[PDB]
Order: C-alpha cells, then sequence, then structure tokens
C-alpha cells in the first residue's frame, strides 16, 4: 500500500535529450529520428526577448549556426524550419535510441511526467497536471527550456509538453511538440495573465478514492448529494463542474471501494465547507487535484513499462 | 523558479532491473556486472513466511531453480549465496548496461529515488527520505520487492535501498545492498514496531529556505532564538535536536538568502507553536521534512547528470 506522486521511468526520454546552441543561447532539444525539436527562442538575444520578430531573426540564421550535441556526439544540421513556436532541425544522423513515440496535445486535468534538463543533460523527473488554465506548476531554472513532458503506455512515449516560459505568478507555460502553446501564451518577455485556476474536481474524487483504498476512511459521512446540489458547491469553491462522464470515469474506483460517487461527493462537500480540522489525508492537509483516476488505478494494479 | 519533489532520472537503473523467479514466487533483482541481487524471501512459500528458516530453505535450492530474465533475455545462474537478507546469484553474462556504481548505507534524514518495479519492469519513480526510525513512506504493492533506492552523483549511481516489506502502520522497510536491514526489522511476516518517528529538523529548515528563495516570505518574523531555546521546543513537537553541524550544513542557504539560521529557527518555532492559520508554504499546509539542504541547492543551481 501507500500512495505517492509518481513519475514515469525517464530512461526512454533521457536517450533523446540534446543540447542546442545558437550563438550565445543554449537550451535543450528533443532528438527523434533525424529531427531535433527545440523552442524557437534559442535564436533570440537579450534585446529581442521583449517582442522578437522570429521570422526576421531566423532568416539571419543558417544550418551551421545551430550547434547540436548529444553528449559529446556532435550532430550536423542539414536543414531548419520553424513550426509555430518550435524549431525543427534536420540532422544527418537518426537517433539510434529513438523510442516508439507519438505527439499528443493533452487535455486540461490530465497529468504527465517532466524530465527537467539543463545543457541537454537530465537533472530530475516529476509529475505535473495540465491545469484548467493551461499552466503547470513546475520547477524550472534558466536553461530548462526544451525540457519535455510525457506519458508512457506499454512501450510508447507520448510527448505532450515542451517548456518555454515562467509566468509572473511563478507557474509555467509551454507548447505541444507541434509548437502550439497551451493556453493564451506567447513566447515573449511580457507580463501575461493565466486567469483563474479552478480545481480539477474529478481528480480530487479520484484521490479520495485512493485515500479510502489506503485506510483513510475518516472523511466518509452518512450523507449523499445530487450532481446539481454538489455543482452549486463546486462553483462556490472554484471547482470544475462534475459531469456524468466524470462519474463514469470514476466507476472502476467506485466499484472497487463499494462507495458511490455521489456519496463521495457528499464527503467532498463537507471537506470543502468545514475544512479538515487540522487532520490529514494521504499525508496532506489540502485537497489534492493532480492525480487522475487512471493515475490512481495504475498505482493500485502495478502497471509496468 | 518553483520547488518540486524531484527524483533522479532513472534510466541508468532501469537497465539493471531483472525478474527473479524461484518456484512460484517472482520479484525484482538488480543486475550489476555478473551478479544479480534480490531479497532472500524469493525462496519462501506461503507457509514459510511466518518464520522462515532461510538457511534450510536455501539448501533445498540449486542454481537451476532460480530463473532470471532481463526482458526476454534469459540469464543462466552459475552460483548462489546468501548475504544477510539478500541473495547473490552469479550469472554467466555481465550486464552490458552496468552503470558506474557504489553500494552505500545511507544515514537517517537523507533522501533517495525509488524505482518501483514489478516482474522486473519499471513502473514509476519517486523520492523518499530514510526516516529517523529507519522506515520510508513509499508506494509498493505485492511483487515490488527488490525495487531499489538510489542517488546519482555525476555519472555514479549509489544504491542504498532494496525493498522487502510493509509494516502495520503502512510504512516500508528494507535493506542496503549488502542485505542488512535499516532499523530493527527482520524479514518475516510478523507484527513489527518501528517506534516513534521524529521530524527531520534540518530538512524542515532547508525547505523554509527553499520557500523564501521562491517568494514565500510571510512566515518570517522579527524574532530570533538560541539552539538551546529552540531545542526545548523541538523536543516538545517530536523534532530532532538541531546541532552546530546542522547550522553549518545550512550555511550556503543562509548566505544565499541572507537569513541567519537561528532567525529561521525562530520562524520555525512560531509555525510549530501557532500552526499555519490555514495558510500554505510552497503549496503545502504542513511542514515538509523530506528535502535535504543538498536537495534544495541542487534544485536551485540546476545540477545535471
Ligand atoms: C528557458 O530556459 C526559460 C525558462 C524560464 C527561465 C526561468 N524559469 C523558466 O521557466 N524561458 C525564458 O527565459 C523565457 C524566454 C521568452 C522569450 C519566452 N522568458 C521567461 O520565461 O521570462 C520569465 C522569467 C522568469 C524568471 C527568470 C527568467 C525569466
Ligand atoms: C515483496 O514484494 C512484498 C512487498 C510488500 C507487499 C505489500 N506491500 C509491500 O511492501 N513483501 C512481503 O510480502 C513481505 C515478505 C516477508 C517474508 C518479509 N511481507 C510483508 O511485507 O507483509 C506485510 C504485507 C502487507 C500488505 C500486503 C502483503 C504483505
Amino acid at each position: 500500500s501507500g500512495f505517492r506522486k509518481m513519475a514515469f521511468p525517464s530512461g526512454k526520454v533521457e536517450g533523446c535529450m540534446v543540447q542546442v546552441t545558437c550563438g550565445t543561447t543554449t537550451l535543450n532539444g528533443l532528438w527523434l529520428d533525424d529531427v531535433v525539436y527545440c523552442p524557437r527562442h534559442v535564436i533570440c538575444t537579450s534585446e529581442d526577448m521583449l517582442n522578437p520578430n522570429y521570422e526576421d531573426l531566423l532568416i539571419r540564421k543558417s544550418n551551421h549556426n545551430f550547434l547540436v550535441q548529444a553528449g559529446n556526439v556532435q550532430l550536423r544540421v542539414i536543414g531548419h524550419s520553424m513550426q509555430n513556436c518550435v524549431l525543427k532541425l534536420k540532422v544527418d544522423t537518426a537517433n539510434p535510441k529513438t523510442p516508439k513515440y507519438k505527439f499528443v496535445r493533452i487535455q486540461p486535468g490530465q497529468t504527465f511526467s517532466v524530465l527537467a534538463c539543463y545543457n541537454g543533460s537530465p537533472s530530475g523527473v516529476y509529475q505535473c497536471a495540465m491545469r484548467p488554465n493551461f499552466t503547470i506548476k513546475g520547477s524550472f531554472l534558466n536553461g530548462a527550456c526544451g525540457s519535455v513532458g510525457f506519458n508512457i503506455d506499454y512501450d510508447c512515449v507520448s510527448f505532450c509538453y515542451m517548456h518555454h516560459m515562467e509566468l509572473p505568478t511563478g507557474v509555467h507555460a509551454g507548447t505541444d511538440l507541434e509548437g502550439n502553446f497551451y493556453g493564451p501564451f506567447v513566447d515573449r518577455q511580457t507580463a501575461q495573465a493565466a486567469g483563474t485556476d479552478t480545481t480539477i474536481t474529478v481528480n480530487v474524487l479520484a484521490w479520495l478514492y485512493a485515500a479510502v483504498i489506503n485506510g483513510d476512511r475518516w472523511f466518509l459521512n452518512r450523507f449523499t448529494t445530487t450532481l446539481n446540489d454538489f455543482n452549486l458547491v463546486a462553483m462556490k469553491y472554484n471547482y470544475e463542474p462534475l459531469t456524468q462522464d466524470h462519474v463514469d470515469i470514476l466507476g472502476p474506483l467506485s466499484a472497487q471501494t463499494g462507495i458511490a460517487v455521489l456519496d463521495m461527493c457528499a464527503s467532498l462537500k463537507e471537506l470543502l465547507q468545514n475544512g479538515m480540522n487540522g487532520r490529514t489525508i494521504l499525508g496532506s492537509a489540502l485537497l489534492e487535484d493532480e492525480f487522475t483516476p487512471f493515475d490512481v488505478v495504475r498505482q493500485c494494479s502495478g502497471v509496468t513499462f
């Protein structure tokens, strides 16, 4: 037993990380087949970053202005193009460690592992949720751009995130691997609003299920509720509305525990209305919303890769 | 910026995990050079587990009774021995993916990454502290035994933990890679006490430093304290006594923030005495003690491997 925020094993992704240098600036890129993907702001200088004209800046660059290194292995760039906010550098050598992979644009509320990298070298790995407002709460320093987020299913790595920037609130923003930002963000050094961030209701319920499965059953009450009744309380506490689709997704966990979803909603409503009374749930004194239902089942059936 | 519980990249360790089967029982082993290390209870049946006579059980086993598989790669066992609570199986083939490595017996309060595995296949990775009472708060299901804990320094993997058992409290126990248990535990299915678990004071202070570095400065007060004064309060809240060695270890963080350690102790004392007032620090409504000073500096200078 036990329940922990658990990242995917990172080895398949470690093998794809490279260093990309364009003049002064170094950041990380992702080497898959004979293409290296990295944030297009690798081409910017200090002055450019307030409002870069990326098309103009990239025109001043040729293939030989991009230095790509995989460890000591120097790669040779034989073509470059910009797709949205990412550069694709065609290289002479196919990555021999390329995993089976897909590019996916993830939904808000879904989770993924981040391999934080500097200078093309892995630093560490952690789980993140794509927040409803299309930010993540990460840990990234200068040089971390081009670090990626991913999920693994069996043998297939689904890349969903590449890191580009930090917002004034200290939260993080980035793109999919086609270079489209999640949320309203643009890659320039301006103040940008993320807007209200709501709690992922279905994930909180998943985690309450996890907690019950792990012996914590004190928060359970003799009450039930309705979707409408609960959703009035959800809106009050800036929680996402719960839908029948959400109820359906929780079905496995509800069946495993024999606790009906609306009964867990009634539990959740009491927690929201009355706080925790200085008590804790799975080691936390707050309601946790970065575990999906899938996350909970995976960590209870022992799914491997 | 941002501060997250961050595991080491697991790829070097992924390459060493194998499946070990002895009759019915399967668990994980660690394949380094031409030796596979695994928990000795792989040789037990259901009946044996209350009080196994390991010496007698192992005598009934030969080399060919151990089936070791690395993926599909079958390995051939050419010798076996028991060292404390671990079996060492000599195999015909040296692991070609063996990292540079050391075996280390870790100190209480130090942290490490756990690669949770089932059937010799990696499931996920998370950070753990060795608690003062020599338990860890992990996430392990049936079949997880032989999963290992490690640290990485530059290119060298220091293995410090192998998983063996779960205690009645839901916490976890295991050995170093020489098979000696951390704490008073024995590998039999009996009720075993871990005893009082104290909070790792130096780690809480490290994390308060992390919090200040990341903008959270509300908990700071105009007060100071003395080591003796603080330690009277530490003992009251089941915190470890703070020593000058601890103060010395926090020196880098104190200098970086310009906050004196005893001033942070005064902050910590107020938090202990007056709770948090429903406020939060680096996303937590509790005092966090599983980040070492090293952990904090690593995640602020962007150390890579
Ligand atoms: C790319 O490595 C870098 C990652 C930032 C740096 C600090 N924490 C992060 O996530 N991204 C940028 O520097 C980005 C470049 C623009 C052209 C998009 N600008 C940015 O994120 O500004 C915010 C910032 C906050 C704190 C320090 C530096 C920059
Ligand atoms: C080895 O894979 C297993 C790991 C336990 C299983 C559940 N959570 C864990 O950490 N270790 C044992 O089964 C161990 C074997 C003895 C001979 C040492 N016994 C044990 O840990 O008993 C506690 C237990 C709790 C919950 C389910 C099963 C066993």
